[PDB]
């Protein structure tokens, strides 16, 4: 079978050739539509070889799939079943706890893998075995944009989590505030227009110049684009009001701190960020007595699970047709797969298609 | 009557005089037993002079009060209840959304007076009115010490809000970890050990050579005492382990930043501390990446209410005999109440004594 893979030594994705897998017992086998590309896979090929398997020349990319059963095996799965995987996967040494307490989501580093990110080959290849237990069966209309199910049950697990932090007394949030207009930031702020919190106004920042399909989406969400060059998240509260519920989706370290300024009383900042190590002058002070005196929280969250992905499906159907169609930049045939790792401004969410129902 | 307050200009708190208060339609008048102090009452002995009634001379202290009810008035408590009064009253405006809700804790800045801290006059009078709402009924054995019900219940508040931030899944802490050896932290230690969550491992942040008697308390407790000269928080899971609840009670922000370093994966950091401003060198990075990949939390707190209280009452039964004789050094008559405000590393816990029941 073709695969698309970053081998040791290289800078870019390329095809190869591996046989197709066999399900064991408990898994199913299943033929790849459609997986997606995200900023993981282009961290992995830019240099980040040291998620390989063990003894492996490469790793397969990409960790975003929508398949369809072809050998439901020993499961209880059935052939033609549409059918999204989780990311983790138990670590060398085999299972844990969190694997056990079907919460993976929750396993610290070096206790799990991720398929297409960490110690495990990922899902660009025309055929993928996995558990049936790690399988989500989604609706079959959702199988031409069923790649977009793992990146919206990333913000499904850490809206859960934020939530749940504000759940001992009856908060009434009416703004949010999205920090970053990569497709997670977007998929998001599409997110918070349908969540049952009601949400009066919605912010997202982001650092473009006008004409941009990003700040496009944002103003046609009826959100507020917000320019940092312009307006930075503490300056938010000045020009704009305070934020109930931030996300952040940047990456970006001032962020973390800074969020906690531009919190509404009450307010929650989800993080998602991961940056590297980056040390400079903080008022720690002003940062833990506005968290103290205003009964604030940040809630840091990473990966998701069933649970998720099952809510990411109902989400979707809620979400515009028209952001869907302006979400998602290009879907490219394995064929002419390169450009689906485009990476400028006018590119948003791309995918690689390896087959068709 | 007689009462015990700070003057303008004054840097001591001195007897004054003024009319015994009368009860307002569903007020009930209150003989003050015992009013416990508190480094906030130090806070306006030293120069804090901004939170002074409208238009008045002098602030009235103590808002950690125990009394008895000598007159129900109009409302549906009985002479002779043990009553312990919530802080937390409205502003000058009058009531808002979170007096309305019965959850004043979560007012922000401006939205609320606390008496004997800011806006209003505190406790420390032979007699005082209060809503009956904010009157909460104590078992009559608790008056003697009922001057600690308040303290309880700003942490029982603060592990409410830290437990929710966990509960959108099967959090199963073992250790926990106080910063700080004032009462509040000393108070917090006990009551982590007789919480349901049950922690096998107990530690306390210090930094005082034996002989101390908050030394004494923490070991007595089975705690282990980490001196922060030898061990900063941050070297904590080298010497130790990771901490899978940390209550911070320093006021210290260095604190608030290390704490999600020491913290275990999954955790979540109580902060509790005041501080003023303070700037200096954080690895913004290391704290935002920490966060998101250990899917960790940070909830700060402040204050309480009636359920929080009432709370308290159950935690107080459960506390040991040997820690409450340990834990309140000194209550003082009103006679010799300047003994109350020593301020040194043998005082732990003072009250000042207006009448017995
Ligand atoms: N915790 C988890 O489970 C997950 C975490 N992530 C993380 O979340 C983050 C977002 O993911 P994704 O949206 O796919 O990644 P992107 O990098 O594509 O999105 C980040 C966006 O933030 C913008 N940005 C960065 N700094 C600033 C700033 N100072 N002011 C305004 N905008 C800024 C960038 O704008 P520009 O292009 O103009 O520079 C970019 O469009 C990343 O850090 C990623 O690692 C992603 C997926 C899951
Ligand atoms: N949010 C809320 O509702 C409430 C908040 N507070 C706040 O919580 C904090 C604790 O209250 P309380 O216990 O009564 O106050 P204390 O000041 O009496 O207690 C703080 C303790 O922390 C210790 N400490 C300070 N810095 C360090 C450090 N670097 N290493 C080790 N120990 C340190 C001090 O030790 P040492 O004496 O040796 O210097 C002191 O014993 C205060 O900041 C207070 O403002 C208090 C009540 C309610
Ligand atoms: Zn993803
Ligand atoms: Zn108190």
């Amino acid at each position: 079978m073709k695969a698309i893979a970053v081998k040791r030594g290289e800078d870019r994705p390329v095809v190869i050739e591996k046989p197709r897998p066999e399900p064991e017992s408990g898994e199913a086998l299943v033929r790849t539509l459609r997986v997606g590309v995200d900023g993981t896979d282009h961290e992995v090929i830019a240099g980040g070889h040291g998620g390989f398997p063990e003894g492996e020349d490469h790793l397969v990319l990409g960790h975003e799939a929508v398949g369809v059963v072809v050998d439901p095996n020993d499961t209880e799965l059935e052939e033609g079943d549409i059918v999204v995987p989780t990311v983790r996967r138990p670590p060398a040494s085999g299972t844990n706890e969190y694997f056990e307490r079907d919460q993976p989501d929750m396993a610290p580093d070096g206790m799990y893998f991720e398929r297409g990110i960490v110690g495990a080959h990922g899902y660009m290849s025309e055929f993928f075995t996995s558990p049936e237990k790690y399988l989500v069966r989604i609706p079959r209309s959702q199988a031409e944009l069923g790649f977009l199910i793992e990146p919206i049950s990333i913000t499904e697990k850490a809206l859960e989590h934020a939530y749940a932090s504000r759940s001992a007394f009856d908060w009434d949030p009416s703004s949010a505030f999205v920090l970053g207009n990569g497709s997670l930031g977007l998929l998001t702020l599409a997110m918070l227009k349908v969540d049952d919190k009601g949400y009066e106004n919605l912010y997202c920042l982001g650092r473009r110049d006008r004409p941009d399909p990003t700040i496009d989406i944002i103003e046609e969400l009826d959100a507020t684009y917000v320019d940092s060059r312009q307006t930075p998240v503490e300056d938010v509260p000045d020009v704009y009001e305070q934020m109930d519920f931030i996300y952040e989706a940047t990456g970006f370290p001032k962020h973390a701190i800074q969020s906690v300024q531009a919190l509404a009383p009450n307010g929650v900042g989800a993080l998602l960020g991961v940056p590297s190590d980056w040390a400079f002058e903080v008022d720690a002070g002003a940062f833990h007595r506005e968290m103290v005196l205003h009964n604030k929280a940040l809630v840091g969250s990473v990966n998701s699970h069933v649970e998720h992905f099952e809510a990411a499906t109902v989400t979707f159907t809620k979400l515009p047709k028209w952001f869907l169609e302006d979400l998602v930049t290009g879907v490219h045939p394995l064929s002419e797969f390169e450009a689906a790792f485009d990476d400028d401004d006018t590119t948003i969410k791309t995918a690689i298609e390896f087959s068709t129902v």
